[PDB]
């Protein structure tokens, strides 16, 4: 349940389901089963449609009742991956060989980052640092979710340090994920960016992102202050979805009360001219309105 009513001149512009063009200034709209907005008579909130791809409001369009749809969005399998850790220059280099995955000494850190392939399944991407020497440290990948994954022996990329522990090289490498339940893996650029080699501390992971994820319910929706209509995903990410248009009248004393305070246009108050807050003959609406899903 929207509430957008206004105190202001200008009237949302209605339509019932013959088409028929209503005006009121009540902004009470519930989002139907049609995927309208929808006053207490049920007739349908109308505005400017987008278009395109990204989509966006033309100044050529004719008003027709705001959707806010409903469909689904596909997965995401991911291309990009990042970790930031904190290495610590007087670690020693380990003296168990050769590196294994389930050896806890033979390896000097252990991360963890999950990414998503195109059916949306989860792989968790465990990450190694073995300290080669000074400055220098192997980095080992391994797709823990994939049962026929072979065990890593040999470094998916090598993370130099320069004098000042600043990554000078290797901190960008193409990683290949296993499959999962007939699945196509995901191939995606893992970054180590602002990872940095410190005099003294302790090895630790600070942060981690990627940019896929899985067929996945969303948020919210908004009214800005241009009447602009807005859906917020899950995915962070946000897509226009109408914009509500004003109507202004030469002669709104001529306008024919329908109850309520709901009006019709006659010959008395001339045709509607239409436009949107914030722009020419309308003012901004007093605020706007946002809803969770």
């Amino acid at each position: 349940g929207l509430d957008v009513a206004i105190s202001q001149n200008g009237f949302f512009r209605l339509v019932d389901s013959n088409g028929s063009v209503f005006y009121s200034r009540n902004g009470q709209f519930k989002l139907d089963e049609n995927r309208n907005l929808v006053n207490m008579q049920g007739m349908q909130l109308t505005g400017y449609p987008a278009t395109g791809t990204p989509p966006t409001i033309q100044q050529g369009a004719n008003p027709a009742p705001i959707t806010i749809p409903n469909t689904l969005m596909a997965a995401k399998s991911t291309t990009t991956a990042s970790m930031q850790i904190n290495l610590n220059s007087t670690d020693p280099v380990p003296s168990k060989t050769p590196f294994s995955v389930s050896d806890a000494d033979s390896y000097n850190k252990k991360g963890t980052v999950t990414v998503y392939d195109s059916q949306g399944n989860a792989h968790d991407m465990n990450v190694y640092f073995v300290k080669t020497k000074d400055n220098e440290w192997a980095v080992y990948t391994h797709d823990s979710s994939d049962p026929a994954a072979t065990a890593p022996t040999t470094a998916s990329t090598t993370l130099k340090f320069n004098e000042n522990g600043i990554l000078e090289s290797g901190g960008t490498v193409n990683i290949t994920t296993g499959t999962i339940n007939g699945a196509t893996a995901a191939t995606f650029s893992l970054s180590f960016l602002n990872s940095m080699q410190q005099n003294t501390g302790a090895n630790n992971i600070v942060a981690t992102n990627q940019n896929g994820y899985k067929p996945g319910d969303l948020v919210s929706y908004q009214i800005n202050n241009d009447g602009t209509v807005v859906g917020n995903y899950s995915n962070e990410q946000e897509q226009v979805l109408g914009q509500i248009v004003l109507a202004n009248f030469a002669n709104n004393e001529g306008l024919a009360s329908q109850g309520d305070n709901v009006w019709a246009a006659t010959q008395a108050s001339g045709v509607a001219l239409l436009g949107t807050a914030g722009s020419g003959n309308f003012g901004k609406l007093t605020n706007g309105a946002l809803e969770a899903s």
